[PDB]
C-alpha cells in the first residue's frame, strides 16, 4: 500500500467571488460529491480573519461518510483562497498523522503546479467560467502518480 | 518540555439546548477567549448529520491566532455533543501529529472522567445553569498534571 492506493480522489478549489468552486479533480467522481467537499475544504476558513495566509494542512474527518479529509490551503495572486484536497478512508488517519512532513512536501509541489496553471488559464478573466479542466485534471493525475510510489508508513 | 508544557489552556464543552457552552476550562482564561473557542470546538460539527456519532480526535489550526486545537469530540447520555480541547502555539502542530496516539489515549481518559462529573452534577437538571465549575476545574487540572509527564516526541 502507498499513499497513492489510499487516495481516493482529490479536488482543487478555488473560493472567486461566487464563493468556493471545484477547478478541477481526479478521477471521475459526481460532481454533486464534488461540490460538496470542495465547499466543505473552504468554508473550514468561514472564521478565519484573513482566510488561508498560512499555508495550513489540516487534517479534517468527515465523520459520518468515514473519510478523512487531507486539506491543504493556500493563495492565488496575480487574491483568492484556495484549496487541494485530497480524500482518504477514515480507518487510515493514524498512519497519515505519521506521514504529514511527506504530505506537506508533495502538497506545496502540487499546489504550486495548480497556482501556476490557474494564473495561465485565467489571464483574461479571473472569474471566467471553468470551460477546460483539463490542465487541472493533468497536475491531479500526475499527484497521484507521485502518492502512489510513497509506501504507507505502517 | 511536555505536553504540559506546551498545553495553554483546556476546555470542556458542551451542547445543550442553547448551543455549546463552556462547563469548565483550565488554568485561568478570559470568558470571552473561552467562549469563542468552545464553540468553534463544536461547530467543527455544523454539518456532521449525527454530531460526533465517533469518539473523534480533531486537529484544526487557527491560523489567525497562531494555535493548534487538539479537540476531542464524543458524547454524554444518561444524548448531548461535548468536546475537550488543549490548546496549544501552532509552531507545535508537526510535533502533535507525531503524538497522536497517546494524546488519544489521556483525552479518551480524561472524557470519561468528565462524563461521569457530568452526570453526577447534571442528575436533577440536564439544563441547569453551570453554578459548580470546580469537579470540572479539578479534572482538568489533573490532565494538565498527566500531560507534564510526558517529553516532547522531538
Ligand atoms: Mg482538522
Amino acid at each position: 500500500q502507498s499513499l497513492g492506493s489510499i487516495a481516493k480522489f482529490s479536488i482543487f478549489s478555488v473560493a472567486r467571488q461566487a464563493g468556493p468552486e471545484p477547478i478541477g479533480w481526479w478521477e471521475n467522481i459526481d460532481y454533486d460529491i464534488i461540490f460538496k467537499y470542495s465547499t466543505s475544504s473552504l468554508l473550514l476558513l468561514v472564521n478565519e480573519v484573513r482566510g488561508a495566509t498560512h499555508r495550513t494542512l489540516n487534517f479534517h474527518p468527515f465523520i459520518a461518510d468515514q473519510y478523512l479529509g487531507i486539506i491543504f490551503l493556500f493563495q492565488i495572486e496575480n487574491t483568492f483562497d484556495a484549496s487541494l484536497l485530497i480524500m482518504t478512508d477514515y480507518q487510515f488517519r493514524n498512519t497519515i498523522y505519521k506521514m504529514h512532513t511527506v504530505l506537506e512536501k508533495i502538497l506545496n509541489e502540487i499546489s504550486d503546479e495548480l497556482i501556476n496553471a490557474f494564473i495561465s488559464e485565467f489571464k483574461d478573466d479571473s472569474e471566467a467560467p471553468i470551460t477546460n479542466r483539463e490542465p487541472f485534471r493533468i497536475i491531479l493525475q500526475r499527484m497521484h502518480k507521485k502518492l502512489k510510489t510513497i509506501p504507507l508508513n505502517l
